[PDB]
């Protein structure tokens, strides 16, 4: 029981929708992120039992990542863009909380932040 349930990629009381946005969430900017050399640590939740890592669940409480994301846009779990877009700053803030400054995973977050704002800059208009 040493890690906590993933957050849920499926819901069935939850609408789900298809936007262009979530399109081009799912089709520009995680495949953008996912293909990253920095991409890995963040491809599934964070395994605090097998990286012994016990304080993990224990200061985060709002866990994120890029496996739970591919899910949900896959799922069409979201309803918009909006969720999505809470969902990687949600990754990107956990890292920079949980980690101390010269942490090489901070760095990692940070430069596939600045990706991620570069591909969500050109999030198209709504059709
Ligand atoms: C999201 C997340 C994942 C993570 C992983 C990991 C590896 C595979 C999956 O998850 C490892 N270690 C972490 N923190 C380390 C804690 C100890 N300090 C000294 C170095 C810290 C560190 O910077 N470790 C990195 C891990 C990637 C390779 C370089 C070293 C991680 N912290 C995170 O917030």
């Amino acid at each position: 029981s040493m890690n906590p349930p993933p957050p849920e990629t499926s819901n069935p009381n939850k609408p789900k929708r298809q936007t262009n946005q979530l399109q081009y969430l799912l089709r520009v900017v995680l495949k953008t992120l996912w293909k990253h050399q920095f991409a890995w640590p963040f491809q599934q939740p964070v395994d605090a039992v097998k990286l012994n890592l016990p304080d993990y669940y224990k200061i985060i409480k709002t866990p994120m990542d890029m496996g739970t994301i591919k899910k949900r846009l896959e799922n069409n779990y979201y309803w918009n863009a909006q969720e999505c877009i809470q969902d990687f700053n949600t990754m990107f803030t956990n890292c920079y909380i949980y980690n101390k400054p010269g942490d090489d995973i901070v760095l990692m977050a940070e430069a596939l932040e600045k990706l991620f704002l570069q591909k969500i800059n050109e999030l198209p208009t709504e059709e």
